[PDB]
């Protein structure tokens, strides 16, 4: 499957996961594909911030769909 | 001075605010028109999430600003 | 001319430049190979902060350098 | 407790502070072995730069954390 996850600047990273993929495993993806710690990013879809442990499938993000990148620095 | 902000449904609204309020000041105008408790509000600003206790001109919010709301659960 | 970009994560990000580059050109790159603001952008080499209106030449970064990647954000 | 640094010459050294310690704090005892003043100094940790006003605790710099010190001319 493929989904899409935007960044601020508008950049647009695609990653093959599975539906049973995790927001953690996504997170993995990202940190190959953009260098940034999984701690530090926040990922939204839909207008709520996603937890890690949950699959996509749980969030009922289906093929194409696109999340927003944001980040969560511990104290700036 | 009015800032925007991007709620839930996607709907723009128009918040007054001045240059010192801390991002949980803010929240609380959003929970006055929106219905969400602060602590359950998540404000982002240039890609970035926001403290509670930062104000508003640390993180330089200008003019005619706009902030996105989701909802952190 | 090719350098490399490492982010905290260790990803290495290679970019086709000109010596006489400036900082403020790598950092568009990195933006459209990132989608991170030129604002929040950080660029060390050396151990040194660099500027964005200075060339790659006037920090003498030859072939194959690598500058390291590193986030400013306003207030945090 | 205390934390480690990465210096110009890439040589590791090490300072004692406390959980509660601005970063000009450290700036300052940086100095002391280094000769750079806090003003021209540039601390990282954890990919980002960090603030003169805000605190070691507030970004959560524990044990034997390391930091980077870049010059910022």
């Amino acid at each position: 499957m493929q989904i899409f996850v935007k960044t601020l600047t508008g950049k647009t990273i695609t990653l093959e996961v599975e539906p049973s993929d995790t927001i953690e495993n996504v997170k993995a993806k990202i940190q190959d594909k953009e260098g940034i710690p999984p701690d530090q990013q926040r990922l939204i879809f839909a207008g709520k911030q996603l937890e890690d442990g949950r699959t996509l499938s749980d969030y009922n993000i289906q093929k194409e769909s696109t999340l927003h990148l944001v980040l969560r620095l511990r104290g700036g």
